[PDB]
Formats: structure tokens, sequence, C-alpha cells
């Protein structure tokens, strides 16, 4: 019945990502729904391109896609989406060549076989897996190229895009424009100024004796968690008194409003003078807050700018006190990703702080693993049937009922991994990570291994269950049919959601057409936001796990593994040429982290190779160990190649950028929060 | 071993010990004796011993020694030794403390229980050691306790040694004079100029954009092989020219070389006028090659010096250009640390050289476990009598066999560490290693994996299998764990006690009373060598030697971590040879080595690391133990070995980023005097 159940599973994914397909054909076709298809182009206004209007067979938007050059990319959104991009392509490449080779030999070779059905059928796809293999085989031979081939291939692919992803953040960086985080650094950990003089005279008098006439000012990091709240309520409040005014001005008379504390405690009488008196008086708490903030709430970090990119980038790497508890240094983030709230934190802190979120990382795997599959078997009751609910004996075929039991696990499982990223971004900001980029790495990175270790352990010992040498053996192809289901509805809905982009297309056309946007105030009515890394990337990361996890022992999730990356290129190749804006600039940064997770899947799973070729018991798995120490070898010899580039800008793309005399006092006033 | 060898051994070890003080305390009353006994404050003149006729004699030294600080021996040796004093002295007091805690509240414990009578032979020594606990005792429950204090107090002296360093290094570098390694930095890995233009042209016009106005010059690598060669060789002319001049000075009688059988007995040539022609020809020879060497031969490396230490240090950390293949920057060594030879070596190269290197000092680990193997056969010979009867007629008389115990696989195990140590620091200084430091630090890293592996590993494992391998007729699986344990462990740590009491009583003897350079001197000096006075190379005493000293020490600490809980008895032999150690090396360091680089105490984060490790791997040692002997305690030194591993972070998080480079305070704030930096420059010039 297994069989049937992915079948249908796989039938209707397809079937909704056609319907979602033919929307977006319809949607997109109107003009009135350019800003949220069409969000990017429309800042920077390049006008999106319509040409004529239609002939609905050809040339949909398909030949945009394809005819984008990385170049394009870069020039439109950023260097950063471009390496997704190169990571995407990379993927697509190793799964292709893996594919072109492994399935015309691998297909028939596992159709001739007969060990399944032998040990004493389940369903056909079955006999297509490293299952029907007889024992002591000598296709265990052809089994063990196989893997090796795939390592051989992955290492040239990432050899090649980690080639390709220097090149291109060094040509990025060279062309660069004057930018404020080029000439300044995040001095953090300082020790209490000595006698009476505050943090501010302490930092001065310092690096104006490290750095003479080459040092400018220095933005002490203040805590103003008290100017920030009295700044956004003020904010809102201008921005509620500019909306009543914009009626004011349509109307001309000025309506009630719903009198009260949500419409619930107090009277709206000129609601206009209200939020007057409420601004100007907020004004004044608001000045006398930020002269008090300035003066005494004075704490130990510090932004430091230099003159020259020179100095700045050379001042960035180099240990400025003999302590590494004092005067630690790192590049400054750019201002939209400073965290001013996570600096201050010393380094013991830091620490502590990162051990104990790590600790509690481990604790919710083990928590999610026990009690949430309990409370899983839990929600079966509401999940079959319910006798307290009165609802009409309609439905009357079971087959949807398998579709629904089969689903609420999965929509349970997917509404808690939807819950993890928020959660685990803001552990990541807990351990005093200083900027955005940074952040959203390590969250990734945590997700990457809850990921793995949570879904690939509780398939595999779910499949263990269900059915020693035969124990890693037998288990793994049936857990295949769960990742088929999972992958595949993971596969449809979600870029058919993207793509489509419904979701927000209900939020908009709604929040217009209501007693919401009363002014245009369109920028922030259909605003696009990141790529959001700390989902893209973490997902892509468990797809390619699963596919090289089974990568040798059924090679039909292979194809599966082409056509997600595929489609997802494509989407994402569409999406950032017209819908997302990035909010930061990392130069690439990121690429890195993506890096060693694939090779860690690759390490990981050639592991898992061998123990699984052990189960087949000839005294051949040893070939694997090889592959692993060589696995070692290789991220040494990355690490030793190329990381180096990837977390500083170095003294030639900083030094001969040929400078145009910077005012020095806009790279200022860039990092004032205020 | 039994009672005869191991008494024999330590009778031995102790009257030749004693012998070698009462030889060093009567002979260093000769005035004659001064440049061997005192090399230093002789170089450096200071009148060695102040005074007359020194009394207190087996204390004229020792109250000598006591009464200096480590501001005293920074002072007179350097910042290097008094690192090597502070790892010293924090074993001592590690083992101190776990000596005064273990001994009198653990050693009763073995000695007033019987798992001995099990076997249906031993020493006092195996009474009073883990063997003689029995399964499942509550004793091991102290034992527990015992370990975990250890670790405790390791873990306490180890953070206070390295803040401690981490100071004496801040005070060094703060107070230090002018040096030129302060104002260079080594460019290695460079490209090759795409035009034509030399390399010197390269790497200037480069350098001086990076750094306008603070670039000054750039000595650039010049590869003088066979030039080194040739001055070498004339130099040698001039020395053995000296000689024969001061010889016709000193007798007027004109010398006569016989030049033929490696010059000694040859063709007969007149000596002055042949070597006055032969060392002209190679004076304009030398002078031609290096100028056509000087230029036009030139590679991939360089030495480059800015003006001021700020811009020195800071570009030095930093990142040139945005590939990391090439312009390579690192802190410059000292002109007296770069191995010139070294550079030239692009970064695949260096890699693969590093791995090469790795495969090869795994082949020679196991090629060096079969001697050790060896070794660990012939400490019980009479269970080696059992097997091979061969041995039976040799192995008859008491005394033959006790003299074999006694001495022969200690002095293998000698003669094997011992050759050992000059291989590592040769195969290190083929991994493209750029300073004498680094190499000597790597070197003592590679000694350390063979201590640990080879002699712990293989001699415990070996006297293991051979105290056990002809009593496994029987097949049970839990009967055979205890006997193969119990009747095995102690036995290592019996013979430990005797390579490591044979250490440090006859290798202190000799270094203290230092007869075997004495006795090279005193006959170097009346036979046919040393003619002119030429007395400085005559008793050049030479380093501490750390590529000798630290891996031995580390071995002997790994020891006593290693039966510090098994067999606590190592604890009193270790405490004793880090005391001993402390006593001597402070005498010599105080009057006698004097050091040839001055690394500023860069060497002790490996130490620490070292120091870490054994504790590491000796927490998962209990760990195996206390759980071979049969109760759950299994899940009692998870813990410690989780908090080791987090110790080693926090301490290489804390700390370690303050040894790999001088700050920016010690280079601004150093107060300069108008440095010359002309006479900073050719300093780096290899000849």
């Amino acid at each position: 019945m297994e069989f049937g159940s992915f079948l249908v599973s796989l039938g209707t994914s397809f079937v909704i990502f056609v319907i979602l397909m033919l929307l977006f054909t319809w949607l997109s076709r109107k003009s009135g729904n350019a800003p949220i298809y069409y969000p990017n182009r429309i800042l920077k206004g390049l006008e999106p391109w319509e040409g004529t209007s239609l002939t609905r067979n050809p040339f949909a938007w398909m030949r945009e896609a394809l005819t984008s050059s990385e170049q394009d990319v870069v020039n439109l959104s950023g260097v950063d989406t471009a390496v997704h991009f190169v990571f995407l392509s990379t993927v697509l490449g190793i799964f292709a060549c893996s594919s072109l080779l492994l399935l015309p030999t691998l297909l028939p070779l596992a159709a001739t076989d007969n060990n399944i059905k032998n040990t004493k059928t389940f369903s056909q796809l079955d006999n297509l897996s490293m299952a029907n293999i007889t024992k002591k085989s000598s296709r265990l031979w052809a089994f063990l190229g196989a893997v090796y081939w795939i390592s051989l291939v992955t290492y040239f692919f990432l050899w090649k895009a980690y080639k390709h992803v220097s090149s291109l953040r060094a040509q990025a960086l060279m062309s660069a424009d004057v930018k404020p985080e080029q000439f300044a650094i995040l001095v953090r950990d300082m020790p209490a100024p000595p006698d009476g003089q505050t943090q501010k005279e302490f930092i001065d008098s310092y690096f104006r004796e490290i750095y003479p006439e080459t040092f400018y000012r220095s933005l002490v990091a203040t805590e103003n968690s008290k100017v920030n709240k009295i700044w956004e309520k003020l904010e809102g409040y201008k921005k509620k008194l500019a909306r009543a005014e914009a009626i004011l001005a349509a109307t001309n008379n000025r309506p009630t409003n719903k009198t009260g504390f949500c419409g619930l405690v107090g009277k709206q009488v000129d609601s206009i003078e209200y939020y007057t008196e409420l601004i100007n008086e907020s004004v004044a708490k608001l000045e006398t807050e930020q002269k008090a903030v300035l003066a005494e709430k004075q704490q130990t970090a510090a932004v430091v700018f230099f003159t020259t990119r020179v100095a700045a980038a050379s001042a960035a790497q180099s240990l400025h006190c003999q302590m590494v508890d004092k005067w630690t240094v790192t590049e400054a983030p750019e201002p939209r990703q400073l965290l001013w709230q996570n600096l201050n934190i010393k380094l013991f802190s830091r620490i502590i702080r990162q051990y104990f979120i790590y600790f509690f990382v481990a604790v919710t795997i083990l928590f999610y693993m026990i009690p949430i599959a309990f409370v899983s078997a839990i929600t079966t009751l509401k999940n079959l049937q319910r006798i307290i609910p009165f609802i009409k004996p309609v439905v009357e075929i079971t087959a949807i009922r398998t579709v629904l039991e089969s689903f609420l696990p999965q929509i349970a499982l997917i509404v808690f991994l939807a819950m993890l990223p928020k959660l685990l971004l803001f552990l990541s900001k807990a351990e005093g990570i200083p900027s955005q980029s940074h952040a959203i790495r390590a969250a990734s990175g945590k997700y990457f291994y809850f990921s793995v270790f949570n879904v690939f352990i509780g398939v595999t010992l779910a499949g263990t269950l269900f059915n020693i040498i035969n124990l890693l053996a037998t288990s793994l192809p049936k857990s295949a049919t769960f990742f088929l289901t999972y992958v595949a509805l993971k596969f449809f809905i979600g870029y058919g959601l993207e793509l489509s982009r419904i979701i927000p297309l209900i939020i908009f056309h709604l929040k217009k057409k209501y007693l919401c946007k009363t002014e245009a105030e369109v920028k922030e009515a259909w605003y696009p936001g990141d790529l959001s890394y700390a989902t893209r990337v973490p997902g892509d990361m468990l797809i390619l796990t699963i596919t090289f996890c089974y990568s040798v022992i059924a090679p039909l999730i292979l194809i599966f593994g082409i056509t997600y990356f595929g489609l997802g290129w494509l989407v994402l190749r569409n999406q950032a040429l017209k819908v997302y804006v990035p909010s930061y600039e990392s130069y690439g940064e990121m690429w890195p982290h993506i890096h060693q997770e694939i090779l860690a899947a690759l390490f990981l799973f050639q592991v898992v190779m061998f123990g699984y070729l052990g189960a087949k018991t000839f005294f051949y798995t040893a070939l694997v160990i090889p592959l692993i120490i060589t696995s070692l070898i290789f991220g040494y010899v990355c690490r030793q190649k190329f990381y180096g580039g990837f977390e500083h800008t170095a003294l030639e793309v900083a030094c001969r950028e040929l400078k145009q005399s910077p005012d020095l006092e806009e790279i200022f006033r860039a990092y004032i929060p205020h």
C-alpha cells in the first residue's frame, strides 16, 4: 500500500503545482499585479518589461531567465545571489554527471539480480535499489566504483566552483565604489577607564597613540534600549499622524476614529491633535533621553574609523593589545548589518553562551526525538476520526483518508520545522554575534546539523522498527519511500508557492482594499524582503544530504535531486531577476560555509556507504577508508587554499582602488543608529 | 620485573649518581675547569665564582641556585629558558599536590587488599598498585576521586601557568631593545614577473604601492647553496691557514702539509704558501660567484623591511593579495633563525611535503613499534623463558639474567629515542618550515607522538600480551579480561619506574658533572688539536637543545600520568625527576648553557597543548581501565573528558592569540630611539 501512498502524494503535488503554475500565467499577465510579481525593477524603476501583450503559446518567461549572465545577476541584485546560483549550479552539475554514469549502468544491474523475493513483492521500485543485490556478489565492485566516482566528481566540482567564487569575490571587491564599511573596525572588550575620564576619552588618546595622523573618530556603543523603544514609538506616531493627515487632505472632513485603545478604552476627539501633542511630548522626552545616554550609558564597545582603506583593512587582522582579552578587533560590518544589541558581551560571556546554546540545541534534538514523536502519535487521534465533533459523514472515500493520515504527520513536522529557523536565528544572535551575516550563517549551520541528525537518524530508526548485518541493509530502502514523499512535498509546493507568490498576493490586494492602506505608502505595501538564506540554504542542504545519502543505495533519488535543483535554479533565477532585493551585501562571504557542509555531507555518507557495504560483508569495504581520509585531505587543502580570502579584503583591493578623496564625514553618521 | 633487577638497577643508578656528584664537586674547585663548568659568565666576563675557595661544597652551587628569581634568569640567559623553568615548576607543582593527596589515601588501600592469590610471578610493587584491588571493590570509588582530583589540579596549574607565561612574554616584549627582527616580514610564495623584469624590480613597485613612505628596502632570497658551500670551504681554509701560521710563529719551523688521504697523508706541499695561493684564488672565485648570483639568480621568496615597528607588525598579520596562493606574509624570524633553503617552496609543495612527512612518520612509528616490542619482551625474561626455550642455556644463573634485566632494555630504549630526534628534526625541516624555532617545535610534536604511541602503548600492550598470551589457553571472555589487565599493567609500571629512575639519576649526573664534554676538553687541548688559543669554539656550550630536552621531559610526564593512579609509585619518581631536573638545569642555565636563538616564549603553547593531550589521553585510559575493572563508573569520566576538551578550547581562545604576534602597543609605545634602519638591514644578509 506504500506504493499507492507515494504515488498519490506525487500526483497531488504535481497537480497542485500545475494549478499554481497556470495561476502564475494568469495572474502575472495583468498590469495590476506588477508590484507583487515585479517588486524589483519598480524600485530602481527599470520599467518591468512587457513589450507585446500576449500570444499565449511561446516565450512566456523563460528567455528572460535562461539568457541571464552572472554579470547581469550581480549588476541587478548583487554578488551575493550569484554565489547562491553557483551553489545550485555546482550541485546540479554533480548530480547530472553522477546520473549520466550511475543510472545507465546501475538500473540494468539492479534489474537483473533477484535477491529480493529470494530472501523469504512490496513495490517495484524496491527491485531498483541496493537490496535486490545478492550477498557476496560481484556487483559490489561496480557499486564501490560508483561511490568512488561520485567522490571524484564532487571533489572536482567543488574545487572548480570554489575557484570561481573566489574569482567573483575578487572581481566584485576591486570594482566597488566608496562604501562606509571600508573605513571602520569593530572594537570590543575594552577595560574600564582608569580613574575619572569617560570611555570616549579612553578609546581616543589610545588609538591616537597607535595610529597617529591616520585616526579620525570613534562611535562608542551605548545601551540605548530606552532610546530605541521611544524612537520606534515616535516613528509609528509620526506615521499614524501622516496617514491621518493624508485622510484629511483627501476628504477634508476629519472622520471619527474608533475611540479607545484598539477601539476599546478612550475618547478619540480630533485624533490629529492627540497625535500632535503625543509626538511633540515624545520628541521632548527623546531629546532628553538622547542627551542622557551619550554621557552616562557609555559602554565597552566602539566602532573606530580610519582615514585610508589601507589602514582600516590592515588594522582589522592585527592584534592590538598583548592579551586576547582586551581590544579585540574585527572588520566593522556595514551599517545595515551591525547588531548594536549583541555587542558589549565580553569574551567569557560569548564562550559560555556559545556552549549553553549548543547544549540547548542538543537537548532540542533529544526533546524533539522523543517528546514530539510522542505528541505526534497523540495527534493521530485527531488524524483519523473524532467522535466528539458532529461532522456529517459525507467524505466516504478512504483514499483521501490515507492522504490525510500521510499529510498530518508531515504537516505537523513542517510546522515545527518552520518554527525552527526563527528560534535558531534568535539563539545564534545570543552568542553575541556582531554581524547579521554571521548570525544567519551560524543559524543555517545549526539547522543543518539538526536536520541531518534528526531527520536521517529518526527515519532510519523508524525503518529499522518497521523491518545485525541486515539491520543497516534492509532498513534503508524503505526509508527512501518516506523521503520520496517529503522531498516531493517540499519539491512542488514550495517552488510553486514562491513562484506563484499567491501568499504575498493574498496579503496584497487585500491590505489595499480593506481599512489598511489609506495613504499610498506603496513601499511597505509590497516590499519583498531578502532571499532569507536562513531557509533556502539549510533546506537545500537537507535535500543534498538525502540525495548523497541514498546516492548509491537507490539510484532513483538522483533523478529527483537533479529535477529539484534544476527547478530551483530556474525559479530562483526568475525570482532574483524580478522579485527579491537584498538588505545586506556580504560579497559572497557565505559560500565557504556551503562548501564545508557539502563536504561534510559527502564525508558522512561515504561513512554510510562504508558501513552499509560492510553489512554486505565482503572484504573490500576498506577501500572506502582512502576516500574518507581523502575527504579530510581535501578539506584541509581547500581550507588553506582559499579560506583566507573569504574573511578579509586584502591590501590590494583596498590600497590601489583609487578613491576620490572621501569626505570621511558621510562615512561617519552612517553607523549612527539615530 | 622481579625484585632483584629493580633493586640492582636502582642501586647502580644511585651509586653512579653519587659518584658523579662527588666527581663534580671535587673537580669544580680547579681554576682550569672554569670554561667547562662555567662557560657562561666567562663569555660575558663575570668572574664565575665570587670570593676565594668556595666552602659548603655540596651547597656551594645549590645555595647559588635556590636564590635566583625568574628576573635573574631572564636577565642572564633569556626569556625562553624562564619559560622552560615555569614548565618544570608547574609540572612539579601538579605532581606535588597529586602526591600529597593520592599517596596517603590511595597507597594503603592497595596495601590492605588481596586480589593477589587469584592465580589458580609478581612483586610487592604490584601489591602497591592497581592489580592488588579486587573486583567490584569500593576502593575504586576512591581511585575515581583521585583521578578527578588530579585532573582538577592539572587544570588549575595549567591556567595559572599560562597566565604567568603570557605576563612574562608581555614584560619581555615591552622592554626589548631595537632588534632587527621587529622591522621585517617574510614575504614568501610570490608569482613571477610576466615581462622582462628582474624579481627585485617586481617586489619593489608593488610594495611601494601598498605601503607608501613606510617601505624601505627588500632582500630577495637569492639561492646560494653552492655559494654557501664555497664560502664555508673558504672559511675553513682561513682557519687552517691561521692554524699553520700560528704554528710557525710558535715554533719558528716551516710547517709542511702532506695533502692526501683526506688531507692527512699524501703529497708533501709547503703549507703557508700553498694555503695563501689557494685562499686568494678562492676569494676571487667567491667574489665572482657572489656577483653572479646576487643578481639574475632570483627566486620566489623575499624579506621586506619597513621603517616603523607599527607598520612592520601590522603588515604581518594582514592579507596582501586577494588569493592566499600569492604574497603570503608572516612575521620575519630572527636572522639567526631563518632557514634560507626552506624559502622558495610554494603552498602546494609545502602541503605535499607536509603530508608525505607525516605518512613517513607513521611508517617509522610502526618500524619503532617493532623494537619496542623487543624491549618489552626482554624486560620480562622469566615469562620469555617458557616461550622459545632456546634461551634456556643462557638463562641459568642468577647474575646474568639480573644484569640483562637491569640494563639492556633501558639501554635499547635510550638508544632508539636518542637516535630519533635528529631524524625528526631533519624531517620537520623538509616541510618548508621557515624558521628554526618552528622546526624545533614540530620535531617536538612528532617526538611526542612517537613517545605516546610507541613507548606507552607498545610497551604496555607487549608486556600485557607477553604476560598473558601463553595463558589464554582457556577462553572465558569475562575471565581473560581481568587476568590480562591486572597481571599486565603494573609490570609495565615497574619497568617505567626503572626507566625514569635511570633517566633522572644517570642523565642528570652526566649533565651536572659534565664529564663527557669535559673529557673532550683537556684532551682536545693537550693533543694535536687546539694549537692556537681559539678558545671560543673549543668550549662553546650551545643551546638548552629544546629539540631533545622538552621531548624527553614530556615522555616522562606522559609516563607519570600513565601510572599516577594505576601504580602510584610512579608519582614519587616523577616528582624527584622534575625536582632534580629543576635544580640541575637551574645550575646549568645560570652558569653553563647560552642560547643561540630567542623566541620570546612562543614555544610554551605547544607545551601546554601536549600536557593537555596527555591529560585527555589518560582520562581516556582511566575510563577504559575503570570499566575493565567491572563497575559502572563509565559515566563518571566522560564529564572529565568533556571538560578537558572545553578547557583546551577556552585556553586556546583566551591566550593563544597573544603568542603568535606582538601587539600594536609593544610596537608603538616602545618609544623608539631613532633606529638606524641601515644596520637593521644587512643583518639578514646570508653571509
